[PDB]
């Protein structure tokens, strides 16, 4: 069957769109309400991810693959031709694999208070505080070479792009962030990325 | 040189560290203070991982890796016939990846909150049955088989068992935990889990 992407609009899921894309491999996509979770042809999401979550990636053989760092891996692993991650067991691969785990760790799931209504407004300046520092240093690495890995886009810029929207839209202060910006313009011109975000309607 | 593995005990190095035994690699273990950043020699450990957290390896060629999931898929990949994790390009590595990103952004980082004194009671609470859920999603997976991803033990069985300790520190209310439980004492009895808990001082 072709490949089904379950996925929320601008949620963490535009990561392995973007990736989807990239790799130009057939694929559909699915909107979910993480709310309700229900997707947009009526269908009971819990029943597909019990996890109730976005990314959810529907492979060929018809089974289900969540996390975005696996999708994201799986994807590029298919398509070596497009070389969007290093091949596996090279010491590139794990250095991509470390970063992937902080954008997933401390990028990522450091947003969580900040989208959630219960979390109050002193709490929520602690967690900002601590994502100025984490985007800082990203800052600091993207000072030296054009994407987040080196000289070529990867799958883990599609995953720092995805968040870092996230830091504009909570108008985040980031004390280092010339290079962030800088990446964030170039990495938005990128024809599968503006794609994704026009197939999102965002 | 030999590769050296920075931790703190009972930290989430503790991973890695099991998987540095299981895994029969020549290495030596050097202690972090995490408040002062000075390691046990009194060398200064932002020197080394600029991050300034545990766990940090340092390779044979002097190189740096970070953020425990790579690392034990670094170790777990140079010991294939040990079978400390799916080989890579399969389908079970895919769900061995899935599983590993599970646990740092659902369970490690779902703690972060309950270590810091600054998060207030009620967000703490938030948190905590979160947790609750998402370990008792673990206890239901575990009562299919023996261990996390299968009929055998892996590194995701290290990291598993690192955060379930974190669990019963903070006594984590956990709905569903029988089989949470029985797997916890199982694991316990492992000579290379016995040997990391020791050398850590607990
Ligand atoms: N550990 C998962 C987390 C993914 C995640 O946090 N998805 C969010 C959207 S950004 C979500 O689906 N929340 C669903 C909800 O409302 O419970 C991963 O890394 O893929
Ligand atoms: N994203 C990192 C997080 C590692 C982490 O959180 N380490 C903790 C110990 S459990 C730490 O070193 N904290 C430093 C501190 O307490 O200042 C990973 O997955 O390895
Ligand atoms: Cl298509």
């Amino acid at each position: 069957v072709m490949m089904k992407l379950f996925y929320k609009p601008g949620a963490c899921s535009l990561s392995p769109h973007i990736v989807l894309r990239e790799a130009g491999l057939d694929f559909s996509i699915e909107r979910v309400d993480l709310v309700t979770k229900k997707t947009e042809t009526g269908a009971d999401y819990l029943s597909i991810n019990p996890k109730g979550q976005v990314p959810a990636l529907v492979l060929d053989d018809g089974s289900l693959l969540t996390e975005g760092v696996a999708i994201v891996q799986y994807l590029a692993d298919k398509v070596p031709d497009r070389h969007l991650i290093a091949p596996s067991g090279t010491l590139s691969r794990y250095h991509a694999i470390e970063w992937l785990n902080f954008i997933a760790t401390e990028l990522h799931k450091g947003f969580s208070p900040l989208f959630n209504p219960n979390t109050p407004d002193e709490y929520k300046t602690i967690v900002r505080e601590r994502l100025d520092k984490q985007f800082s240093y990203v800052d600091s690495v993207l000072a030296e070479h054009d994407y987040l890995l080196g000289k070529k886009f990867s799958v883990a810029d599609a995953y720092l792009f995805t968040v870092s929207r996230w830091a504009n839209a909570l108008n985040l202060q980031i004390k280092e962030r010339s290079h962030l910006d800088q990446y964030m313009a170039r990495v938005a011109e990128r024809p599968a990325v503006k794609a994704a975000l026009a197939a999102e309607d965002i």
